[PDB]
């Protein structure tokens, strides 16, 4: 699949308002995965103890690992689909030595999307979604056969 420059227009100019609070809208996202799927939770070792939204929010770690994950991801949508050599050392870890199910790549990037719905409705129309999502699933097909390669697949 391949995403037009238009597309990569739509993602790039709500991404650029993501980045006016990556801290926020890391926290945002995190928390949305959580409370939609606790069981993505046990994955982080740091704070897989943490029982409340507001222990969530107090929680200096998953702000931390907010704004990692939103950075990396920031990068790779900014390749426009050339992100080879971006995704080779995430798929590692996070096949090897993380554990995380492509399932778990989807849950998150749904909670994405509802946050970009809800803080910037204005960039994040149904044209807008639609390319978001077809970046993200574009993410989540490399990374899966990347997975593959090195013994995952999962
Ligand atoms: C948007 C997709 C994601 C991106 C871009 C991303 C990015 C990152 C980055 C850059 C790191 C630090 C370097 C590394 O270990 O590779 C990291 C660590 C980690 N990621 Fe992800 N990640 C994503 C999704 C997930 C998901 C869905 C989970 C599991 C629910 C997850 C769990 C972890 C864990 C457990 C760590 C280690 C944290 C620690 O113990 O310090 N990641 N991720």
């Amino acid at each position: 699949m391949v995403l037009s420059e238009g597309e990569w227009q739509l993602v790039l100019h709500v991404w650029a308002k993501v980045e006016a609070d990556v801290a926020g809208h890391g926290q945002d996202i995190l928390i949305r995965l959580f409370k939609s799927h606790p069981e993505t939770l046990e994955k982080f070792d740091r704070f897989k103890h943490l029982k409340t939204e507001a222990e969530m929010k107090a929680s200096e770690d998953l702000k931390k690992d907010g704004v990692t994950a939103l950075t990396a991801l920031g990068a790779i949508l900014k390749k426009k689909g050339h992100h080879e050599a971006e995704l080779k050392p995430l798929a590692q870890s996070h096949a090897t030595k993380h554990k995380i199910p492509i399932k778990y790549l989807e849950f998150i990037s749904e909670a994405i999307i509802h946050v970009l719905h809800s803080r910037h409705p204005g960039n994040f129309g149904a044209d807008a979604q639609g390319a978001m999502n077809k970046a993200l699933e574009l993410f989540r097909k490399d990374i899966a056969a990347k997975y593959k390669e090195l013994g995952y697949q999962g």
